[PDB]
């Protein structure tokens, strides 16, 4: 299989505090429009009151061929399901997007990788029309051949096999 959003399976009894740290983008499914490009690290909090936000660094390639290193902010709001998130986001600079995106953790071990998802508009079937996915390491380096095989079943399972590309990290920002 189903390629249904709601059929989706998510992280079990998601932890938000053992989730907390930084995060780099290891490789990314793309969306309809603007995007983040490369070299994309982000730090995930967690307050006392259990309150989730995150602050991301990226490489944006502006309309105009202006290659900006964006500073994102994102809050979280928990739902029914522990593992899906409501994120309103911003940016530092008034000219990057702004928005409200679904957020769900698929798969993470904690200690080595992380795979997100949102779908930003459903199709009349239940399946996405618009989605994004990220793919993080804890270590920039990567995973290991054993739990790259693990990633490559939960995008699979997205159905967004074959769709995602390997990001670049140089520092540029
Ligand atoms: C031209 C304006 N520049 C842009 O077009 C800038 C854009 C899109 C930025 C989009 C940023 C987005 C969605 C960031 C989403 C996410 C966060 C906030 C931080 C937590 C994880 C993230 C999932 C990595």
């Amino acid at each position: 299989r189903d390629c249904r959003v709601s059929s989706f399976r998510v992280k079990e009894n998601f932890d938000k505090a053992r989730f907390a740290g930084t995060w780099y983008a290891m490789a990314k499914k793309d969306p309809e429009g603007l995007f983040l490009q490369d070299n994309i690290v982000a730090e995930f909090s967690v307050d006392e009151n259990g309150h989730m936000s995150a602050t991301a660094k990226g490489r944006v390639r502006l309309l105009n061929n202006w290659d900006v290193c964006a500073d994102m902010v994102g809050t979280f709001t928990d739902t029914e399901d522990p593992a899906k998130f409501k994120m309103k986001y911003w940016g530092v600079a008034s000219f990057l997007q702004k928005g409200n995106d679904d957020h769900w953790i698929i798969d993470t071990d904690y200690e080595t990788f992380a795979v997100q998802y949102s779908c930003r508009l459903l199709n009349l079937d239940g399946t996405c029309a618009d989605s994004y996915s990220f793919v993080f390491a804890r270590d920039p380096s990567g995973f290991s051949p054993e739990v790259q095989k693990i990633v490559r079943q939960r995008q699979e399972e997205l159905c967004l096999a074959r769709q995602y590309r390997l990001i670049p990290h140089n520092g540029y920002c």
